[PDB]
């Protein structure tokens, strides 16, 4: 990926942009917000995250991000998750839990980290694309997620935690539930945030 992406991801890390188009709240919870944006003509839905995590330094928070060893530890929605280097780039596998009866979804992407320091501020971006590679085909009754698009931008609230902004897109392969997506926005996501803040202290 490009620089220009990396100096773009942090755009909204100041200032939210969410008067552009109908962005619609999801869930407020541990000092974070997530905002979905449906496309109506494809039925595919953009994501944004915005808001703080007291009590996790962003450097760490960085580190927990990118540490997928002690990712498969503490966070029990990952069935299988390992990187390997194709050229010179970190390929990551990545297998999501769903729940009964839905297929996990599994995602081959590259990933990039780069601690910047623009108008003298710690930030740390993380970027995220789908790729293909012929040695890691598709698997039988896993959903393959082949349009993916994630950034991450960490940075300190100013007291002793993290500011953080993640844009998140993909096309999960099949009609999403919204039992599912109701599951995820009143108990999955807030459950998982304080999962991830206690791994924080655990670090
Ligand atoms: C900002 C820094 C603080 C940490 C991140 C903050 C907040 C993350 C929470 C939501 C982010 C917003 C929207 C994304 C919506 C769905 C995500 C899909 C499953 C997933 O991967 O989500 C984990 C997050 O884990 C979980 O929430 C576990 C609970 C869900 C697991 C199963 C869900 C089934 C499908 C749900 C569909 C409806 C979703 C509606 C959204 C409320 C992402 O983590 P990651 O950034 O490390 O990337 C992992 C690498 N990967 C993506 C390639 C697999």
């Amino acid at each position: 990926f490009s620089e220009e992406q990396f100096w773009e991801a942090c755009a909204e890390l100041q200032q939210p942009a969410l008067a552009g188009a109908d962005w619609q709240l999801l869930v407020e919870t541990s000092g974070i917000s997530i905002y979905r944006l449906l496309d109506k003509k494809t039925g595919l839905y953009e994501y944004k995250v915005f808001g703080v995590l007291e009590d996790c330094s962003p450097t760490l928070l960085a580190d927990i991000y990118m540490d997928s060893d002690y990712r498969k530890q503490w966070d029990q929605y990952v069935k299988e998750l390992y990187e390997q280097e194709c050229n010179g780039e970190t390929v990551v596998y990545w297998e999501v839990k769903y729940p009964f009866p839905m297929s996990n979804r599994d995602y081959v992407y590259l990933r990039q980290r780069r601690d910047l320091d623009m108008e003298g501020r710690k930030i740390h971006v993380i970027l995220a694309r789908s790729t293909s590679m012929p040695q890691l085909g598709e698997r039988s009754g896993v959903i393959r997620v082949k349009q993916y698009k994630q950034s991450l931008a960490i940075e300190s609230d100013g007291k002793k935690g993290s500011k953080v902004f993640m844009y998140y897109f993909d096309n999960p392969g099949g009609q999403i539930p919204s039992w599912l997506i109701n599951w995820a926005a009143k108990n999955g996501v807030p459950n998982f945030l304080k999962d991830m803040a206690r791994a924080c202290q655990n670090y």
